[PDB]
């Protein structure tokens, strides 16, 4: 069907279409042990798609896919919450498209319907050998599409493949301005045939369609990388930094991916088994081997370091001209009889001819270390190194070795770093060490992460949260991935730009990956 | 709903078996491969926008079906889908021509046949039936059909700012289409589909240079024609002069020449270069090898740019001595004729016996110009069966596969001096042999992606049967450089005169 | 009878759109894609001779059509041919198997299932019904389903002369053959038709000496196993170990100088290659670039055989003095090491300074080969993936590309001459871009007939998906040679352990 308005002025219409390019099958429920039926109400609230928005512009090409959704109780926010207290589904959705359209200049959009297990092409010239409608920018307002569920049982099962819908653009957008741009809003409510099958007690790890975060401002995040500074300012760095491997990798698929853990506190210790012998060069320096709790010394699947001894990096050129810090103790009954400051480099000076690596191999400034012993490490700091970029040295896995991979911001959008200051263990002495101060960030820390590790979150959808500070108002839009790195789109030079760290997260709502935020950060300092 | 020509229905009582189609093939909104085209103001009164033949092809599952079968009978419905605009004015022409008939050249002529005015105010949405015309029971392939054309009838005018007008058209068959004889599909009919294998230029070869490995491609405002010999295919083959699938074993060959020399200079001794076949020297086949480099122009001798290249003299199959030499290309100076490929070449070298046989390797230039010099290659006699000298649409530019070639040095004055320079291409054969199978659909172009690293970044040209890409992007800086980390993506058939909306800015 | 289980009748009610056949599609029988086999005296007892699953993927109409469907339900009727004689003793059986139930190896257990038994001298062709055993309304993709065992009943003894059969399948749908929802045609599949570019085998790379023409095809005693991994394609995984898609520009790597620790016995400089994609330093990517030359020199000594290359050294624009010198090939047996893994190289040339990045380009091999060194290929040592180790199957012989390696001659300002020599490689890479386009189907391999004298075939071998030809021969000799002016074409799937016909005589 179809229906025709006139604007304000009579200076064009607007259309509003329902359209069924059908499939069409409906279930009779035969084997289903009973049939549980719905409030009334619900079948009438049409509720915000996750995964909706997206934007259109003149920069956009046709055959790029603008949405890819699934039909399924996930599409409206009452199906999504009641799905958890059942075990199977039956029934089609309505899904209405909302196009904030004008009289522009031109242009055309094409919906299609996917039946499951067939790729989505990459192009508008095969979408139209699918079931689909065809839209016009200048006096299109709302089509409404009956999507069916397309099955070969009675109901589903969680775990199942589903049919989609696919948005695209037919026809490139055109107009005078340069500015004008149209927005696709998407909205969805269950067909009167819908129904649920059987009833069970909810599910604690639900993926649900609202995610809670109570109040914890940044500075209470502290720390994977540095667990004795306090977290106080947000960062924001322009110079390619695309993380290699480092600790607080959290993903909501695991945990703690790589050597990370959700107790990082200190600053993890760990021991050696001092043996030592001849060294060419330095000649205060001897080689000693690092021993590995809970992972066995013969085995390179698993990490041969302790679980969350990490960087402080090291092994570039400059390695054994930049030395870290540690304090050091020999083991004894009962303890350690003394624990003192030594320069320790973690790195590649003779044997390994490696970068920044994971051994399982450390040296030490120590001319008094002996074999039989073993020896405390817990590290502090730097010592004669640069800053804010021999602490983000890039490692990865070597060999055999299976860590976290490496990892880089989209286009058009950088990282957004927790960061913490070290102080400098000033020292005058006839014997003993200096230090220097240093700036340390790290990924998202466990604090956060860990409601995400609970709450869930729906497939193929990131996170877009919000940033709210002290009075008055100032929010900032931040993305958050399921891979455990918050971005923020940026415009303007390549400043090192920092972000206070008083203010809570709030959800907003679920975006794809592709996702253009409007609330940039213009990086002009 | 507009029937310029009525469909005569026909029996297939003559049909040995009758075929009938998925009654769901009849949904209409489904694209015509190769029916879509843009209009601007600078588009021409009388120029052709479609040229289609009203056949299978013009459906996307009955040119699939049409493969199983060998005959056929009916006609369509097309649709047509304008994204036009407020402040535009202007019509279109299309018209219906009977099979063995020909083309009128001007919309005068094009009034006689049946025809509807389409204005663009009002043509939204207008479908238009394309009739089967025909003195027989059904058709077998090879024959002649009708065609429909589409031309500008009066131009394209605005009232505001300049705005371009892109048409599409989607069709399905009327009620009375059918097919017959079922045949195993491997026959003609091109698919309307091209997959394409994912093949980053890096991996492709570049027929002019092939021991460096293509790098970027890049686009040149100048470079508005090409006249190369190697490094030049084709669909419809047909064949190309001296051009082949085996670029690396191209690059060898040999001379022999009797006494001689040029005349300010007794150091540069004639060769007369050997072919793969053997003579006579008919002016009906390449004078030069099959392989051979086209790395030269029309340059003169005395204090000129020259040809360096390796050479040795033949040894019973055995040991042969090799040392960089200098060589140019023919004694164009003295004929009154521009640098060509009949010349016999000549190698700066006097330690040359008469009787033997020298090898020959380019790898370089020397006292020479960059890319600029060698982009153009020598001229052509008009008597053997070559490549024509291709330029692109008004309006286009082409895309180059570009390679790096190094230089060489010597210590001592034995050797030769060489400067680097940036070897070009047209095209490379590792992206064309998945494209014979397929075909092209009656004179239609592909358009290609081009996905760039992410998947962000996605470019769009046009690879024409003849063997090369183009896109007209706004701007001087004649050098634009394309990373070559990517892969080919088939997106549609277009017509030749179809406008790319993506441009690339050659001002960044 | 020929009908056991019954076609159980689906009611498409969950089904949306129901789409219909031709029904001419259901009175042709056609061959199926991949049902034949042979059979002899020397087939084990209780082996599995077939196996096909029971999709739209049996018959050549319904391939090509549910490249067009989303879904299917339905059946299908099967004939056996056999091409026996009158002293041909023994029995066949074929079962159809339920999904999720294994099969048993021993043909009296398959009695159990509904069967149908087959003696080897029948000249008529038997008729089994295939129904399609669902617990669903009908098929996705990527669904479990029933199959169809072909298995020696009672074994043959009737080898008064040793003798193969060969048995061929095909198929008809049966009526309540249905497919579901249309969808564009483009499927990730392989066609069940090969479509080859007929192009002679000169005309191809060799990537193992890329400068120098195919000449021939030829078979050796060097059959028993191949090791090298430079012409090595997949058709699943493409190009392995260090293989390229173009090798002509894969090559010309360079090498960083370090003066290490020598032997020599003065002096023979050590170097190291440069890997470009650095993280290769691991065990787990390759220790040597890609598409670097992989021939042999092994194994004992290392003073009666090097290899040749040029070598310069590497300033500001790659303006490097070139001359001709030797170079060895990692360790040799006084350093202290096997052969070589890839990496470390030498080269009889003290001029080399400490870290002033020379250039290499394989030339050639000088010393004692004997070609026979340069088949075999230095070994693969670590944890990289290399390509494997292949042997060919009892009684066929692998078949290699062939190309000459003309010598160069030195006076004494080098030393160092080279010898004519012959190269071969595991036939690539022009013949497979066709492959990666079609396609392959699972568990089968192309049988192939190569067309050498106006027509007349001559010739017949087998490509396997792992990336190579091999022939059934007889003679056992070490330099038969075959024309490389023919072509091949394929469009025809076998199964391995599939005898071929035609015979290759080795003698004379």
């Amino acid at each position: 069907s179809s229906k025709t308005e006139q604007v304000t002025g009579a200076t064009g219409i607007t259309q509003s279409t329902v359209t069924a390019p059908l499939p069409e099958a409906v279930s009779s429920l035969s084997l289903a042990p009973t049939v549980n039926a719905l409030d009334p109400w619900v079948y009438l609230n049409q509720t915000e798609v996750p995964g909706g928005t997206f934007t259109v512009s003149s920069a956009t090409q046709p055959g790029s896919v603008l949405l890819e959704l699934e039909i399924s109780p996930e599409l409206n926010l009452y199906t999504s919450h009641l799905f958890r207290m059942y075990a199977g589904w039956s029934g089609g959705f309505s899904l209405k498209l909302l196009v904030a359209g004008n009289a522009f200049s031109a242009g055309k959009l094409i919906a299609a319907i996917i039946p499951p297990n067939i790729e989505v092409p990459n192009s508008a010239y095969l979408l139209t050998g699918f079931p689909h409608e065809i839209l016009d920018f200048r006096t299109a307002d709302s089509m409404e599409i009956i999507a069916p569920d397309i099955k070969n049982i009675d109901y589903h099962f969680r775990g199942d493949k589903l049919g989609k819908l696919v948005v695209m653009v037919y026809s490139p957008l055109r107009s005078t301005s340069a500015d004008f741009e149209i927005e696709i809003k998407l909205t969805s409510a269950p067909l009167p045939d819908f129904k649920f099958t059987m009833l069970v007690p909810p599910i604690q790890n639900n993926a649900l369609p609202i995610w809670s975060i109570p109040q914890a401002p940044p500075y209470s995040m502290v720390n994977p990388r540095s667990p004795l500074t306090p977290v106080v300012e947000l960062y924001i760095n322009s110079s390619y930094a695309t993380c290699n491997h480092q600790l607080g990798r959290y993903t909501i698929y695991q945990g703690a991916i790589g050597n990370s853990t959700f107790n990082p506190s200190g600053a993890w210790t760990a021991t050696c088994t001092a043996e030592a012998g001849s060294v060419t060069g330095h000649p205060n320096w001897r080689y000693a081997l690092l021993d590995l709790p809970d992972n066995p010394t013969f085995d390179p699947t698993l990490p041969p370091v302790p679980r969350g001894f990490c960087d402080w990096g090291s092994g570039v050129k400059s390695g054994n001209k930049q030395h870290l810090v540690c304090f050091t103790g020999k083991k004894v009954e009962g303890g350690f009889q003394d624990v003192d400051t030594h320069m320790w480099d973690y790195g590649d000076n003779e044997t390994v001819g490696l970068d920044n690596t994971y051994q399982r191999t450390i040296y030490i400034k120590d001319p008094s270390l002996e074999k039989d012993a073993q020896y405390l490490v817990i590290p502090m700091g730097v010592s004669g190194a640069a800053n804010d970029d021999t602490v983000q040295v890039a490692p990865n896995c070597y060999g055999s070795w299976d860590y976290a991979p490496t990892v880089a911001p989209p286009l058009g959008e950088q990282f957004v770093w927790f960061r913490s200051q070290l102080p400098a263990s000033k020292t005058t002495t006839t014997s003993g060490v200096n230090s220097v101060p240093v700036n340390v960030n790290a990924l998202m820390s466990p604090d956060l992460m860990c409601s995400a590790y609970a709450s869930g979150f729906p497939l193929g959808k990131v996170a877009l949260l919000d940033y709210v500070l002290f009075g008055g108002s100032v929010v900032r839009q931040f993305k958050l991935y399921p891979e455990g790195y918050m971005t923020a789109n940026t415009t303007g030079s390549n400043t090192g730009f920092i972000i206070p760290a008083d203010g809570y997260f709030r959800f907003n709502s679920w975006v794809s990956p592709s996702f253009m935020i409007s609330s940039v950060v213009d990086l002009n300092l």
